[PDB]
């Protein structure tokens, strides 16, 4: 009735921001808005207290979205407190299981966000070192991944 998802990458500058964006345009189009709570979060603290990559936000605005977040690391408390943990890629999803074995009675679901792909297409690929296509294919992935778990996400 209100659920709540965290969605995870490496440094929340690249695609978690993107992946939250685009989750929130979703859910305010659909007018549900109100019952989600929708974050997103870091396995590093390399990049806390800073905005997303220019990169990231240059394609989300050319896309019509805008975001507001300030990088921040995924902690104990949030596998106790959101409902689902989507993330990016196979180290993502290791580093969040060991860090889960530290809570005992973790709440969360974590899962990849690929698994709901229409496509298939299981990992979604850091573009940090790549350019500005790649934060496109991110963004691409996000919009087919997010629709198809909002409606399973009942």
């Amino acid at each position: 009735v209100t659920k709540s998802v965290l969605f995870v990458c490496l440094g929340n500058i690249c695609r978690s921001p993107i992946a939250e964006a685009v989750f929130r345009k979703l859910v305010t189009d659909q007018n549900i808005s109100d019952n989600w709570v929708i974050d997103s979060g870091a396995v590093s603290d390399w990049n806390v207290g800073r905005s997303p990559d220019p990169r990231a936000v240059s394609c989300l605005r050319n896309h019509g979205i805008n975001t507001a977040h300030k990088a921040r690391q995924v902690t104990k408390e949030d596998f106790v407190t959101f409902d689902y943990i989507l993330c990016m890629d196979e180290s993502n999803l290791r580093d969040l299981n060991r860090k889960s074995n530290q809570v005992k009675n973790c709440r969360a679901k974590i899962e990849l966000l690929g698994s709901y792909d229409p496509q298939k297409q299981l990992i979604i690929e850091d573009p940090y070192y790549g350019n500005d296509a790649d934060f496109e294919t991110v963004y691409q992935q996000c919009v087919r991944c997010c629709r198809a778990f909002l409606e399973k996400v009942r």
